[PDB]
């Protein structure tokens, strides 16, 4: 079978090798249908940020039971899955309060264990999702990253009737904007460095837009003045630059979830901290996508607003191709933005 | 009348001025009896941190009624009050919701007003608190500072069993350790850099204590495993370090309450910010010290406390004189570290 492996420096290769057997009771074997890139596959690809090399990549994927173990009895093959990439140990006292993303001794499938850029995976029961019969597979790799946003919100304790405020619009901030007008948000504001996706987000029901390379933090306040309360922002961005912006134009005691890892320093001037104090803003850190009871209600609800026709995916996708083809868009990506998202298609 | 009056290059005079008089029938003049020192003065006077020179400073102050403006009919002159040195307007959005700290056009008295370094000032009605006719005039002086922390728990829906990590053991530290154990925190850990307030917080109900400048980080974290749930970090200390040390030693989806300001930049490394978001943190901004109603719960609980005697002024003094006395004390502080609560007594 052909997976996609990436090594040290950002080689890219199509190898061949064994489809995996099951091992134990409670795994089940995925064929694979659709698999996605994340935004946070970039620095494991090019930056040496991966926890080991060579590495096999992909969280994001779907697809149909091909085989279950013995132990298995609410699966059967031809059933449609997405992954569920985390595997917390269920036994820590973080796992028992729920707290999955802070278990000490989890594993990652396509990050601390090999993924889903493969024909076929092996993994837990735990590990999968499944799809509602009549949707259409390659939808469910955008499960997982739909449940990204819903976590943030879900941890806020909610977007209804708030002016929500994404910023980046990558994959991660188109869904969220989509997600949050779903959820009757009152107002929703989309924030990027470039002006491509931000069309597309006044399509996906963003009320306005704001380019961060041509307005200034003051300026966009300005703007905000009449949607200045209630405000929850999503930092989805993960650049300093980003996380600064946002306590500079959050409104008196907005919310602020960081959805975005920083893979450079903060520095934030006494000014800019002394405004998360004055505004009394409440800033929130998010970490993956789970609650209780496992894998959480944000899963369901994505799956529920997919199925409800709340969801337009279409749009986010750049690329499908196969093994081949989706290795060269890898390479083609670099390091520089994300087009949008790219789909293995097996 | 005499005044404390701090100039430009961290010059402490003492002034003679005339007794400032009602102006307007919504004041009262109030003879100054004792008058604090707070840690955020230290950078007005010797950091270039005031809103002006020459400026009168004082926000923690106690006194008696002299004499009352025309429309107040609810205070008599030798009423004992404290003040209430915020002065919101009541008709912007912001207050009209109760956010009076992020009012757009409030006042302060000992900020961007003279204050009570002085013997007598003139306020406004808003601008006093009623004290209980059996408390100790001078333990006024110590109710601003005590909903310093109560309004921070407040922000943090409360410290009730919670585990209660406060880091600064000056005047505002102390007294939140101290509120802390009398609201029934399940436990209350002190950090610092002295030995000797640690001592003390000890003394007040802390069941431990981290030196600061002989443990580091990752040791506090491993003391509080045992009590890593459910915490309460308030950051007291307003520098970038422990800021810092809160998000490096919070247990997992910690409340961070941020009561200290800055007067220096903030700069973490992506690994320390990464932690607000793989903790889960809540960091919480806080503000000032109000409320709906105007000035708020806070300064009920702060005179309950106080009355009920479940909280201890005395050791927290480190300097009681008048004009000159008090002059010197503020002198001899400079930028080294406040030895405890220098008070005005005039
Ligand atoms: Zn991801
Ligand atoms: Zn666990
Ligand atoms: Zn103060
Ligand atoms: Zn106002
Ligand atoms: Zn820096």
């Amino acid at each position: 079978m052909k997976s996609v492996v990436n090594d040290t420096d950002g080689i890219v290769r199509v190898a061949e090798s064994v489809i995996p057997e099951i091992k134990h009771q409670d795994e089940v074997r995925v064929k694979i249908a659709s698999s996605g890139l994340c935004g946070s596959d970039l620095p494991r690809i090019f930056k040496n940020g991966a926890h080991y090399y060579p590495i096999t990549l992909g969280h994001e994927f779907s697809g149909y039971i091909d085989a279950v173990g013995s132990g298995v009895d609410d699966l059967h093959p031809g059933d449609a899955v997405a992954c569920v990439p985390l595997l917390p140990c269920f036994t820590c006292p973080e796992c028992l309060k729920g707290f999955y993303s802070q278990c000490a001794k989890y594993d990652f499938i396509g990050s601390r264990r090999d993924g889903g850029f493969a024909e076929y995976i092996v993994v837990k029961r735990k590990n999968v999702f499944a799809l509602p019969t009549d949707m259409p597979i390659e939808d469910g790799a955008f499960i997982e990253p739909i449940t990204v946003g819903l976590h943030a919100f879900h941890l806020a304790q909610g977007c209804e009737n708030k002016n929500v405020i994404i910023i980046g619009a990558g994959t991660i901030g188109l869904l969220a904007i989509q997600c949050a007008v779903a959820l009757g948000a009152k107002s929703v504001t989309a924030i990027d460095i470039s002006s491509e996706k931000l069309a597309l987000a006044k399509s996906f029901g963003a009320m306005q837009t704001f380019n961060s390379s041509e307005m200034s933090a003051p300026q966009m306040q300005s703007v905000l003045r009449e949607l200045r309360f209630n405000q929850l922002i999503l930092e989805t961005a993960g650049v300093p630059q980003t996380v600064e912006l946002a306590v500079e134009i959050a409104g008196p005691h907005a919310q602020l979830a960081l959805v975005g890892t920083l893979h450079q320093d903060l520095h934030l001037t006494s000014a800019t901290f002394g405004k998360i104090l004055r505004k009394e803003l409440t800033v929130i850190g998010s970490w993956m996508n789970y609650s209780s009871p496992w894998p959480g209600q944000e899963w369901e609800t994505a799956s529920r607003l997919l199925t409800e026709r709340k969801l337009s995916l279409e749009p986010l996708i750049a690329h499908r191709g196969s093994f081949e083809s989706f290795a060269q868009a890898v390479r083609d990506i670099a390091r520089n933005a994300m087009p949008g998202k790219v789909l293995l298609i097996p």
